[PDB]
């Protein structure tokens, strides 16, 4: 139930691209642990009878043959997802950039918030969240970003520490206490001060928004140079 | 100097932090790999940071070569030998009784260290920003030392929390660098509001705060990873009163 907007929907191009981009790794992987992380990654994406027949294209992915390059596997990929009647995982445009990136983190946080708020009165959304925290957990940048990987690598804490706050949340609230949920990320952090159960509205949608101003902050420290969205502006773009 | 009030608790946390570095420099006659061995002594040397320098590569050069063969007791031994020796007896912990509390300690001091460092530096900001790396580098990666697989993989999930609060810090500093100066705020909300914007204001003991939310939120955490319904938790309130900050 996320609301269909332009930027929402280039989301969810890049969503699937990088998907694509992740699934193509594996003909390449040089070990089991590369292989066993990259497939459980790509099966978890497609996630977020179509399960069946998602495991029929992680395992093409995974026999593909390493020999064809990324044109020639992408022209294979667009069979097989056809011969598996998923035209929906293919991606429209096949750009890939960091903006690649950061659109599957900014996807994957409105489906969590869409998660909680459509819950139903639960063990299923607190699993769904501890997927999530594996997907954010183990990002790959696909592109060459060493210094990239490593920031992300040290701070990526940062966004499923708040995915831990959900479970908290959802915790009490099989447990008696319900979910309010409070308009700033303010209210938030000044209840759990102290019972109370305040969760932001939105609030992984603002907090990857935050992180993703964070990351064009600190690069200005990165690279000696002296040098962006705001909350109310994101809201604006995606109709929250 | 540390500008950091003397307290009951602040005592213990300087303490546990010996006990915490005694303890870390202790696995380095067990270091079954060149890359633990340098992380594990480059780790040390940066703890005991926080003339002192030389007699403190002492002190780790003579832990990477200290008989694997020794009992922890041997080993405390020798230790305090070699601090005697080295004029270091301040590196000697008084209660060597090492748990959970120890590592909370030992990062709750760090904290404190980063908050001061930053409540006195000098408009030394070259400085300030090289040990705050220094102080991610600490964070990043902690040594658990005692049997904790649980605690170990939930820590290496969110402690970019707290690194990323040292990014904030950092951030503010090198606008201050560039002419705005920092604005400092009593209130955890008020920098939040602030980064949602010219400004650069940051909060008066931030770390001290973040590490006890975070302390808090571990807390709350392990009552899901056992399953149970759980209690006085910490306040911001009364963790400053402890502290006199
Ligand atoms: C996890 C991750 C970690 C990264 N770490 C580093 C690093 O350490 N050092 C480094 O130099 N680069 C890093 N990058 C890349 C960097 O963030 C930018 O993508 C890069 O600098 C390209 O510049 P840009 O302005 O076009 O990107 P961006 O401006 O970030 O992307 C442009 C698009 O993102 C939209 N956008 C901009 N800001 C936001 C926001 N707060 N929230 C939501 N949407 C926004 C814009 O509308 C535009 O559509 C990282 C990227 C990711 C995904
Ligand atoms: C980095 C780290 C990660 C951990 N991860 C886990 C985990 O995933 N699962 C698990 O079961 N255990 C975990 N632990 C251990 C856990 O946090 C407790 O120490 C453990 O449950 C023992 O309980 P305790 O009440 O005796 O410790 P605590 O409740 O933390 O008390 C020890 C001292 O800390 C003081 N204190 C208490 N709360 C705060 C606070 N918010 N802020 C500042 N000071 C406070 C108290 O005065 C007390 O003296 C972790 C510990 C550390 C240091």
């Amino acid at each position: 139930m996320i609301p269909l907007t332009p930027l929402f929907s280039r989301y969810k191009d890049s969503y699937l691209l990088y998907s694509f981009r992740l699934i193509d790794l594996l003909r390449a992987s040089k070990s089991t642990h590369l292989t066993k992380l990259l497939s459980s990654q790509a099966t978890y994406l497609y996630h977020f009878i179509q399960k069946y027949e998602v495991q029929q294209l992680i395992e093409w992915a995974i026999n593909a043959s390493p020999d064809m390059d990324l044109q020639q596997f992408r022209i294979e990929f667009m069979d097989k997802t056809t011969e598996l009647n998923l035209r929906s995982c293919q991606p429209k445009s096949f750009t890939y950039t960091f903006t690649t990136i950061w659109d599957t983190m900014h996807f994957l946080s409105l489906i969590i918030d869409d998660m909680v708020y459509t819950r139903d009165k639960l063990d299923f959304v607190m699993q769904q969240l501890k997927t999530m925290k594996v997907l954010f957990y183990n990002v790959f940048f696909i592109l060459q970003a060493a210094m990239a990987r490593d920031h992300y690598m040290n701070v990526k804490g940062f966004i499923i520490y708040h995915i831990e706050l959900i479970e908290i949340a959802l915790d009490k609230e099989k447990y008696g206490t319900d979910i309010t949920f409070v308009d700033s990320y303010q209210q938030e952090t000044a209840g759990a001060d102290v019972s109370n159960n305040m969760l932001m509205k939105n609030l992984m949608a603002y907090v990857s928004m935050t992180f993703h101003n964070h990351i064009n902050d600190y690069k200005w420290i990165q690279r000696n140079k002296k040098p962006r969205m705001t909350w109310g502006e994101y809201k604006k773009l995606l109709n929250l």
